[PDB]
């Protein structure tokens, strides 16, 4: 298949729902390449666990951990890595308040080439155990021959764009990886990179990052169809930021306006937001503890009750994952009957201004607080006008090259009147979870 979009393995589903899924041990296996060194970009790390996920023969190859921790949290991570002499750390600068290093990416340097993995899981056991998580696997990129001068660039500009993303860190350990990427041929890449990095972007940089980056790609590389106003927008996420007192402050002004862009010409577009209900969490494989990774606070939620009328339940019968709570984040543009999509994005970015950017300075500046990363699937990059939705995520469609594996059910189902969004810091003591327990923060 051309998309190379995978879900993580889920412990407890029937084998048919894990055949074609990937565990971290599979990604790092020698079958994927003979590891020379690796970089692990992430938010949360269990270093003892992480090293055990590498094949025994590769466990002493250099590993770089790229994180955003400061002060005591940084000291704790260094203490975790101190027993492993082969592990180096890079502290990503976070010079804007309330920003985080959320990007989840593996750079895997092999004797045979280079692989890039952009995904949604933290490097801890629970994120790969019973959650719905997403993975994009790059091709094996060959090394450009010494003395040969070629760009190694793809029609999606992925090589330059990935280098640009890494350059924003201004970090010596990542300049080393930039030099590795320069030496490899990434021309087969058929996805577009969408990153966020912290800063305040104007002018020639406004379109580099966040939702303006998405808007620019959709303007340049998608086409607007008749009745485009009837094609919904779907956003699916595991956390929600403070979006403002009403939908006009950010969600339906600048964020939705970027997401509904198609083509270069100049709204009643339906907006579906998918986020687990309390009942989704209670009846999940993990039970209420799944809500530890759905960090929507009551303090934030009570300021924006208008938002919850957009919320739809998590349902994933198509991938056998209705009870595997989502930590994947995805955004896409389905047709009015949900049979086709105009594009699909898998990313680390939750539904927040910190992740996607917020306009400042009278609309002239995009301010982003965090590091985020995702990849965008556009039909034009595959020689197509749209993607047909795969009916069963792991099934065998009539042509894999035209048929995109959407990991949850369409159409999304609106919350019922008794449903509530999962809010992690209030108690749930009316009905026990799948392990027999209540939730008492
Ligand atoms: O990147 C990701 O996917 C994630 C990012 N944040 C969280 C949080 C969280 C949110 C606000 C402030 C601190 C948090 N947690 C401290 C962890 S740490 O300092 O040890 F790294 C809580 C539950 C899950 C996630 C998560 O899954």
């Amino acid at each position: 298949n051309p998309f190379q979009f995978y879900l993580t393995r889920v412990s407890g589903v029937k084998p048919k729902y894990n055949s074609g899924a990937l565990h971290i041990k599979d990604i790092l296996s020698p079958l994927f390449g003979t590891l020379v060194s690796s970089a692990q970009f992430n938010y949360c790390f269990d270093v003892d666990w992480l090293v055990k996920q590498y094949p025994p023969e590769f466990r002493k190859k250099p590993i770089l951990l790229v994180h955003g921790d400061k002060r005591e949290a940084k000291a704790h991570l260094h203490a975790q890595a101190k027993p492993y002499e082969n592990i180096s750390l890079c502290q990503a600068k976070l010079d804007i308040a309330f920003g985080t290093h959320h990007t989840k990416m593996m750079l895997l340097l092999y004797e045979e080439g280079l692989r890039v993995v952009i995904h949604t899981s933290n490097l801890i056991h629970a994120d790969w155990h019973q959650k719905t998580q997403g993975i994009w696997l790059s091709p094996l990129y060959p090394r450009i021959a010494d003395g040969t001068h070629k760009s190694g660039e793809s029609p999606t500009h992925f090589k330059a764009d990935l280098i640009s993303y890494l350059m924003a860190y201004n970090a010596p350990s990542l300049k080393e990886w930039i030099d590795v990427i320069h030496k490899h041929d990434l021309s087969e890449t058929n996805v577009y990179l969408i990153g966020s990095t912290p800063g305040r972007f104007q002018g020639s940089q406004k379109d580099n990052w966040g939702h303006f980056r998405l808007k620019k790609l959709l303007k340049d590389h998608a086409s607007s169809m008749p009745n485009a106003e009837s094609w919904p927008v779907v956003g699916q996420f595991s956390s929600v930021g403070s979006l403002g007192a009403d939908e006009s402050k950010w969600l339906c002004s600048e964020f939705k306006e970027s997401m509904l862009t198609l083509g270069k010409e100049s709204s009643s577009v339906p907006l579906y937001l998918i986020y687990p209900s309390v009942e989704n969490v209670r009846t999940s494989l993990e039970g209420y503890p799944a809500g530890g990774s759905l960090p929507y606070s009551i303090q934030t939620a009570e300021k924006q009750n208008w938002l919850h009328s957009y919320f739809h339940k998590w349902s994933a019968e198509t991938s056998g994952r209705s009870n595997a709570m989502p930590h994947i984040k995805t955004y896409m543009r389905p047709s009015p009957d949900f049979s086709k999509i105009a594009w699909f994005l898998v990313t680390s970015a939750n539904l927040s201004k910190a992740a996607w950017g917020a306009l400042e300075k009278n609309g002239t500046q995009l301010m982003i607080r965090s590091y985020e990363l995702g990849v965008l699937f556009l039909p034009s990059a595959f020689g197509l006008d749209s993607f047909k939705v795969k009916q069963k995520f792991f099934a065998g469609s009539q042509e894999p090259m035209a048929t995109f594996p959407v990991p949850y059910d369409l159409p999304p189902e609106l919350y019922g009147s008794k449903d509530r969004p999962w809010i992690w810091n209030i108690p749930y003591v009316k009905a026990p979870d799948t392990h027999g327990n209540m939730w008492v923060p």
